[PDB]
């Protein structure tokens, strides 16, 4: 079903596919401030875990593979995934953040928790690059839905396993044919086609660094729960 | 200045950089025991280390950046390098690792220190993953060109780095379209490539969490460069 579908149809999959912009909690009795902060990015990062769940269900090619193996993948990929879509959001306010549309921070807001500013920097100078490349939308779904399959397939022997590291891998070139679809429907040369997918994958290497670098702050303050959500009834 | 290059000079150029394949200072004649196994690991590391200064001048367009941007690069991307290397030589030893020649381990040796046998099997998914694909040579090189010059990145000095990264990537394909892939084989096993980077990129994180949990490495390495 996913390696039958154009390019087309995966983009228009991948952009039907796209959760909602979520907002954080308008609570009067707990305003905006450096003790409440990271209570309200928690609490944002949570409900956006819920909507990754169905998004990463509708990438084409998720839901072939064994529910094992769906939540290894967006164990590995889930703060990839919340990073990218950060800095997709903040791609239009430089030196910034938008967390959410009531929630834009500036690097001194990030200066109140420690350790948090050297995340915040790389987070925003990948905001930067995403900008100085003009990148669209249409991209921005494709490397989303490139972390969710690649980040965990290095890190899963079985027969099994080895028919679903070959579909992951199977799905991975689909996207990839579709990026470069993507690239040559915009007028880039053949050369400038595999240079800017070449640029794009690069910076996933940045997203990752990013995530093991935010998974040790985070800790310095899933997989269970993943699985609930993944392993839905069919009532 | 380097940008001057065809495809094929740059896969020459990259070829005769490569650095020697160094032995651990280790007793051929006296036991081998794990607890002087990191020993022989950090001095091979820091061995190589000097050797990889030597490879990295010789990476067209380095040079071209100030020693600052040199030494940063370096600095950034040098436990990447070794571990790429690792896995490059560790091909033809399914299951194992050829740290080197005299140094060939398994999982076992690495089980017996806590935090070892994860990065251990994540460097062997790596080799595993260059012997699905059948890595080559000339697409091995062109990978730690990129390691180097893509690990710091993130004005004008940028602006030097993606064109000699675009030139690498222009000498990727050119690799690939000689070996007679076509046009979607092509940008397909190239994204296939640099995504094995960010599994490079994880390990090195790892590793530093592992490695480290004086003089700085800066001084190290300029000092490294003055022979
Ligand atoms: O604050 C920060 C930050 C930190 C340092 C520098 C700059 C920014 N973050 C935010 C964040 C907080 C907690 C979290 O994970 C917390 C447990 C993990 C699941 N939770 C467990 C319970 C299961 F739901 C709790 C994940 C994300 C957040 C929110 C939304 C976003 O789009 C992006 C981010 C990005 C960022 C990841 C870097
Ligand atoms: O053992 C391990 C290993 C393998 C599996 C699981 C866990 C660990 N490693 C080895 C390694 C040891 C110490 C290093 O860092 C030492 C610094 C301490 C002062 N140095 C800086 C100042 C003086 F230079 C550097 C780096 C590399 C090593 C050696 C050669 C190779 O080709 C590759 C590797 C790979 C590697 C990186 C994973
Ligand atoms: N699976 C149900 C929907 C549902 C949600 N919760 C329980 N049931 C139908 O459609």
């Amino acid at each position: 079903l996913a390696l039958s579908l154009t390019a087309d149809q995966m983009v228009s999959a991948l952009l039907d596919a796209e959760p909602p912009i979520l907002y954080s909690e308008y609570d009067p009795t707990r305003p905006f401030s450096e003790a409440s902060m990271m209570g309200l990015l928690t609490n944002l990062a949570d409900r956006e875990l819920v909507h990754m769940i169905n998004w990463a269900k509708r990438v084409p090619g998720f839901v072939d593979l064994t529910l094992h193996d769906q939540v290894h993948l967006l164990e590995s990929a889930w703060l990839e995934i919340l990073m990218i879509g950060l800095v997709w959001r903040s791609m239009e306010h430089p030196g910034k953040l938008l967390f959410a549309p009531n929630l834009l921070l500036d690097r001194n807001q990030g200066k109140s928790v420690e350790g948090m500013v050297e995340i915040f920097d790389m987070l925003l100078a990948t905001s930067s690059r995403f900008r100085m490349m003009n990148l669209q939308g249409e991209e921005f779904v494709c490397l989303k839905s490139i972390i969710l399959l690649n980040s965990g397939v290095y890190t899963f022997s079985t027969l099994k396993s080895l028919e679903e590291k070959d579909h992951i891998h199977r799905v991975l070139d689909k996207i990839t044919d579709t990026l470069i679809h993507l690239m040559a429907k915009a007028g880039l040369t053949l050369q400038q086609q595999h240079q800017r997918l070449a640029q794009l994958l690069l910076i996933l290497s940045h997203i990752r660094h990013m995530s093991n670098k935010g998974m040790e702050h985070l800790y310095s303050m899933l997989s269970d729960l993943l699985l609930e959500m993944l392993d839905a009834h069919r009532l």
